[PDB]
């Protein structure tokens, strides 16, 4: 794994708790403040893998006249099926049938417990949302597909 | 004025109060719910110009494998300078020097009052954020530029 795919988010749609790419790292935002000198917004986040703190200021662009936008980068989440769960890791499958045997689950907002209860009442409708960071994947949220 | 420029917003970055394009109309979101049959998110908003209610469901796309994204459209805000204020309308100027003599200000969260107090303590640093809808422009927020 080299880099990863990113989406561009306008700063007015970013709130505490969102997941941003802060200096190449997937992070959960815990502070938002504003530079008095430049007006850029400044984002303090926790690294999802290493749990270290990082900060990054926003990018200001002038695409059209009278159009000023500030943006940050967000990660593209992948969506895997859950084939099972064994001691803090899961067996997942991608949309093309590629099996991942020991995919880890982050410890955040008791995701393991919500995932387990959803798995035991509807295996086929549960999905994990997965973040990639330089070859390493981790499940960071869950989702139940209706059909 | 024909259409307008739009940005694409991921549904996980949309919260109550955001401004979305709901069925071609600039709207303030007041409900978010989820379709049980499809899993699309459903957005109920108030028309910023006519104050009528509109609803629209999200667009589900499958760009890459294991990548599912839901999006809505947001308006691109323009940024005008304030040359003055006279009875509920302002004289604004665009970044290229085009003057707009009777630009209206929306009545929302007492924007006129915050704008007036900022104008009388720093005319040159105040900006209005402007929404366009089929030729009609309106100021919907304010901003103070540091430099």
């Amino acid at each position: 794994g080299s880099a990863s795919q990113t989406v561009t988010i306008p700063c007015h749609h970013i709130r505490l708790g969102d997941i941003l790419i802060l200096q190449g790292r997937p992070c959960q935002v815990i502070r938002i403040s504003t530079s008095a000198a430049t007006g850029q917004h400044r984002y303090l986040g926790v690294d999802l893998f290493t749990k270290q703190l990082h900060e990054e200021s926003s990018f200001v662009s002038n695409p059209a006249p009278s159009v000023v936008v500030q943006t940050m980068l967000g990660p593209v989440f992948k969506q895997y099926r859950v084939l099972d769960m064994q001691d803090g890791s899961i067996v997942a499958m991608t949309e093309t049938g590629d099996v991942k045997q020991n995919l880890p689950v982050i410890d955040q907002s008791s995701l393991w417990n919500r995932l387990q209860k959803a798995f035991e009442s509807g295996r086929g409708s549960v999905r994990v949302l997965v973040v990639s960071d330089h070859g390493r994947e981790m499940a960071v949220d869950m989702k139940v597909v209706h059909g």
